[PDB]
């Protein structure tokens, strides 16, 4: 056993014990960091066009994240706040559920500060910065995206008070990490696991092999996923309203049907599925 990359990353930093957030280490950003930085963000702009939203683009621009170097937080935040109402905040790594919809609940981005050593350029398993920020934050200046995520946020109290955060873990997963939204100029990409992918970008959209199916709450909440392969099943939404919307009614009789149902394998079809 060999301490893991996180672990290495925040030796000698500490961190809030209740809320997992710490001050942006500015300092401990290396040359290599930024030059990692920068190949990851010309990687991307150069294979996102025709595959992102467009809204996703535009966010990036908006928001001056740096394309040469890991941004200022507290500069981006300016931004962020000023269109919002929401900032982002450091953290080590991955940290619990509860804690992490509690930030959503009070618009505040959980962001890894560290990133990927240069052999990791590919992929990393771990959340770090460049997918944080380069691929979760853009979308928050979208007022319509940011308040379904400040509602997921709030959602957390009645998951956790029910045992179920996993089915809020699995909504937030095939949208904010994995969705793709449907388009008149054809499917496009919001999730940002799939924007920060070297290749998950390209899987998504051009092969036959995964399932792209329409948005549907109860569905997504009794689905499972996995982490460390490309999504088997898509969730496609028309409008960041839909994503909204969906968050209208209470879930509390939904988790409780859920609660003893046997929930989808990553890659089944539902029978009641809209396949597109
Ligand atoms: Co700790
Ligand atoms: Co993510």
């Amino acid at each position: 056993v060999v301490p893991d990359i996180t672990t290495r990353k925040n030796v000698g930093l500490s961190h809030d014990a209740n809320d997992f957030t710490l001050p942006q280490p500015l300092d401990r950003y290396s040359a290599e960091d930024h030059a990692t930085w920068a190949t990851l963000y010309q990687r991307q702009c150069k294979l996102l066009p025709g595959r992102a939203c467009d809204e996703f683009l535009e966010g990036l621009e908006r928001l001056e994240v740096d394309a040469d170097r890991v941004p200022d937080f507290n500069k981006l935040n300016e931004k962020l706040m000023a269109a919002t109402g929401w900032k982002i905040v450091a953290v080590p790594g991955l940290i619990p559920d509860d804690v992490f919809f509690e930030h959503l609940a009070n618009r505040r981005f959980p962001v890894t500060w560290w990133l990927r050593e240069p052999h990791q350029l590919d992929y990393l398993q771990e959340p770090d910065v460049f997918h944080d920020l380069f691929g979760h934050v853009p979308l928050l200046i979208n007022p319509v995206f940011a308040d379904a995520l400040e509602a997921y946020g709030k959602g957390g109290v009645k998951a956790k008070a029910l045992g179920a955060l996993p089915m809020l873990a699995r909504l937030y997963w095939y949208t904010v990490e994995f969705g793709l939204i449907n388009t008149p100029a054809g499917m496009r990409i919001y999730g940002a696991g799939i924007l920060s992918s070297k290749s998950e970008s390209i899987y998504c959209l051009d092969s036959a092999s995964p399932n792209r199916v329409g948005f549907d709450l109860m569905r997504i909440m009794n689905t499972r996923y996995r982490i460390d392969t490309f999504q088997k099943t898509y969730f496609v939404i028309d409008s960041f309203k839909q994503l909204f919307d969906a968050t209208a009614p209470d879930f509390a009789p939904l988790y409780l049907q859920l609660a003893d149902a046997q929930p989808w394998g990553a890659g089944d079809i539902a029978p009641d599925d809209l396949v597109l």
